[PDB]
């Protein structure tokens, strides 16, 4: 572990270098710095105001733009939306004391998917504070007086700077295309005006590129002295038919509501290309955020990919095949017996890049955020080096930067066995994973694919696979999993498809097989109650073959059979037999499967005596709420029930149950509902230590089906995929045994899942019926609310669905 990292969360980072310091400015007024692109240190205070670091009094300072969006309005209601900034030292800028030189920050304020604007502020010193100057591109404005939900900002186009731009003849007047017919904004062809990128060209002229989804990316020339756009003035098309707009500029990528934002464009002189980066898809874990690359010889476009396809989309089409997919979801998955520990290094939804191009050395760096597998929306910044391949395309390193650099590489150090990921073009929540190949000394590639390779010169890599020639480089990289510097390669085909390779360490088949044994564990095989996951592959296509000493206890796949209540617990032996080549090893596990034990009835509110009593004796009676759990003022009638009399919930009332009704992680609930109507989220059985710690049995959940639901730290979706009938009785129940949760309907298991929260032990919880904190009370009758200490047996539940 020579190298050493120090992480931060900065979302949509724009890299910039002051003196010998690196700096990244992100959305939500986050910023951090580094000497090494490795250890980062945050120096902002987020949205704190005043004494906000970057702005001081955020609200007065930037009031120019909050008038239009980003402060306490529509989607920004209750806070601020200051997004996706870009910073750069502008030496030619004239400050307001008439001196020259200033760090400029362009930012986005947005209050809906379309009503946004770009503004900018200046400081003389990179760390701040920056001071408002002007708000300069707007989107989402209407033809006539219009307002958004939770806003009283006249959206009409006369609230924008456009009036004044026309006043100055910077425009001849309003374009009718900006509006649809109802007069709403034409975000099919015109941009959401966020995600600014400022760049210089071949001659050090300055441009702003911007846009996100909606009509796509435009670019505008900028006045180097005042930082204002030199607006086109006229509509038209460019020679290749791309849109030019008097105000928005020249469309250079995207279109027709399709994804694509986070634009960053870089002039490279060593090749004379304008490299355009843009990030496709949605930013969240399930959105498949992925970075794309094109290039143009002119800053103004046309920008095209490795296949010469336009960045600008022809219609409202899948954008998948456009641009070079240089990075998306991937995972060098640890299989059993791989060194290191845990799942392996991979990213999820990596995107919104910026790039730094060290002027003296040609060295290049991709800087971006990514989420990670099994981390949810948690995000850190990452930095991957990039190297100009032989076709004028920078190719992106597989691992984050760790001091490495381009090198004279010897052939022996390449030859070997690799992990190989292929990024493709497609993008979704799906994660791309490795195959195993080897690069043989006779310049062939064998294993999970077949083909050829060469190393030209010191480092240039040629790889050719079922006709596809990928061009890039070879280079050493830090592998956190093995904790070593490993040889590696990254390379682009003429489809604009990247493949990445990491070298595995030489290892005899004997060696591998013993490694796999050593890593093969099954956890607790002494108190076994549910099926065991028997892995069938180890590292490097190692076959793990499983036999059983008794398939009545457990199958070769790990299907267990719990003996009956009151039966002895049963034993058996599983034999892993691990094989690579002719090498083999053998690890055994002795298993014990436990019989069912009967869960034990602890409270029963039958309502059978026109009262709220617990016929077990164990608990005090229920008492009556209003429409919420912590209020009062309701009525409970007692109508005829599924079994004797039932409670009546009239939509206004609910029932409060003793705190600590449940107090374990080994418990169960049964009850019978006949619902008169169905309101989303409205609970039946509600249990809660507090409003971020609760469990709720819901007839029509967020998916519109019945479901057992738990939130907010963490959420957990017990989805039945089954819809309750009104005006009819339906028996419900659920088990919880230390982590394990099942849910039954009308006797039948509809959900089984795992890792369910322990919400009723380490304090004391409130409990209720039909009411909660937030949603309509329950309408109708609830019957035979039985509560148990133990996880109910499947047979016990079919007894319950019976009468
Ligand atoms: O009394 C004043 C209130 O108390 C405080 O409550 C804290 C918040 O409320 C709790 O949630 C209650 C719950 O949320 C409402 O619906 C909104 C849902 O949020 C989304 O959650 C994500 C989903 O979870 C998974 O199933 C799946 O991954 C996602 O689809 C969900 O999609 C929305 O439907 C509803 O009204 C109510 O039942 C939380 O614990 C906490 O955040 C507040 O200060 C105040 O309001
Ligand atoms: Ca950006
Ligand atoms: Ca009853």
């Amino acid at each position: 572990k020579d190298p050493q990292f120090t992480n931060v969360s900065v979302h949509d980072p724009s890299i910039v270098k002051d003196g010998d310091t690196y700096y990244i400015f992100g959305s939500h007024i986050e910023a951090a710095k580094s000497k090494d692109l490795m250890n980062w240190e945050k120096f902002t205070n987020g949205y704190t105001t005043p004494n906000n670091k970057l702005y001081g009094d955020l609200s007065k300072n930037l009031a120019g733009s909050f008038k239009w969006a980003g402060e306490n309005d529509a989607d920004s209601k209750g806070g601020f939306a200051v997004w996706a900034p870009d910073v750069f030292w502008n030496k030619d800028y004239v400050n307001e004391d008439g001196t020259k030189g200033a760090y400029m920050i362009y930012y986005s304020v947005s209050s809906t998917y379309i009503r946004s604007a770009i503004g900018y502020a200046v400081s003389k010193h990179i760390e701040g504070p920056y001071k408002y100057v002007d708000t300069i591109v707007y989107s989402g404005f209407t033809k006539e007086e219009a307002y958004d939900a939770n806003s009283k900002i006249n959206k009409k186009w006369t609230n924008t700077n456009i009036p004044k731009l026309i006043e100055q003849g910077k425009l001849k007047g309003v374009r009718a295309d900006w509006f649809h017919n109802d007069g709403s904004y034409n975000n099919r062809d015109f941009p959401n005006a966020i995600d600014p990128n400022l760049f210089y060209d071949e001659k050090g002229n300055l441009w702003m590129a911007y846009g996100s989804w909606s009509g796509g990316i435009f670019v505008l020339p900028m006045d180097k002295t005042t930082g204002k756009p030199i607006y086109p003035g006229k509509d038209g098309k460019t020679p290749d038919g791309r849109l030019v707009d008097r105000y928005f500029g020249i469309k250079i990528a995207g279109g027709y509501y399709q994804s694509g934002e986070g634009t960053y464009i870089v002039y490279d002189k060593n090749t004379d290309y304008y490299y355009l980066y843009v990030t496709y898809g949605w930013l969240g874990a399930d959105g498949g955020y992925n970075m794309r690359q094109f290039r143009s010889t002119s800053p103004t476009g046309p920008y095209v990919d490795a296949k010469g396809q336009s960045a600008v989309l022809p219609g409202e089409v899948d954008n998948s095949p456009y641009g070079n997919k240089i990075m998306g979801n991937f995972l060098f998955e640890r299989k059993v017996g791989d060194p290191g520990t845990g799942i392996g290094v991979g990213y999820v939804s990596p995107g919104h890049n910026s790039v730094y191009l060290d002027r003296k050395t040609g060295q290049q760096f991709l800087v971006f955020h990514t989420r990670f597998p099994q981390s949810g929306e948690y995000h850190e910044v990452r930095v991957h080096q990039m190297f100009m391949n032989k076709n004028g395309w920078p190719v992106v390193a597989p691992y984050r930067y760790a001091g490495e650099k381009l090198e004279k590489v010897n052939k022996q150090d390449v030859v070997g066995e690799y992990q190989l990921i292929n990024h493709g073009k497609d993008y979704s929540a799906d994660i791309k994973k490795q195959i195993f190949v080897r690069l043989n000394r006779n310049n062939t590639i064998s294993g999970d694919a077949t083909g050829t390779w060469r190393k030209i010169g010191h480092n240039q890599a040629e790889i050719t696979i079922d006709g596809e020639t990928y061009d890039g480089v070879f280079v050493r990289q830090w592998d956190p999993t093995s904790k070593r510097y490993v040889m590696a390669f990254t390379a682009l085909s003429n489809e604009g498809v990247s493949i990445w390779g990491s070298k595995l360490a030489d290892k005899t088949d004997e060696e591998i097989v013993e490694d796999v044994a050593s890593d093969l564990d099954l956890g607790d095989t002494d108190h076994v109650v549910s099926n065991l996951h028997l892995p069938t592959e180890g590292t490097r296509h190692t076959v793990i073959s499983w036999t059983t000493s008794d398939a009545k206890v457990v199958s070769e796949t790990g299907v267990v059979h719990r003996p009956e209540v009151g039966s002895a617990p049963v034993t058996a032996t599983l034999t892993a037999t691990i094989t690579k080549g002719d090498a083999t090893a053998t690890k055994v596990f002795h298993i014990t499967v436990l019989p069912y034990e009967e869960a034990k009835l602890t409270a029963h509110y039958s309502f059978d005596n026109n009262d709220l009593s617990d016929s077990t004796g164990n608990f005090g009676p229920g008492t009556i709420t209003g429409n919420r759990i912590d209020n009062e003022g309701g009525t409970i009638a007692y109508a005829d029930g599924k079994i004797g009399k039932a409670a009546v919930l009239n939509g206004q009332s609910g029932i409060r149950l003793p705190d600590g009704l449940v107090s374990s992680n080994q418990y169960s609930v049964s009850l019978w509902v006949k619902p008169e109507q169905l309101t989303t989220h409205t609970t039946t059985f509600f249990g809660a230590k507090d409003p971020n710690h609760w469990i709720s049995l819901v007839p029509q959940g967020w998916d519109g089906n019945t479901m057992l639901w738990s939130g907010s730290s963490p959420w957990y979706d017990g989805r039945t995929f089954w819809k309750i009938p009104t005006g009819q009785w339906t028996h419900l129940a659920f088990s919880v045994d230390n982590g394990a949760v099942k849910v039954y309907i009308n006797g039948v298991e509809k959900f089984s899942g795992t890792n369910f929260p322990d919400v009723f032990t380490g304090a004391n919880a409130s409990f209720a019926l039909g009411v909660n904190w937030w949603d309509p009370p329950f309408k109708g009758l609830i019957d035979e609310l039985r509560i148990y200490e133990g996880a109910l047996t499947p047979s016990q539940v079919t007894d319950l669905a019976q009468t």
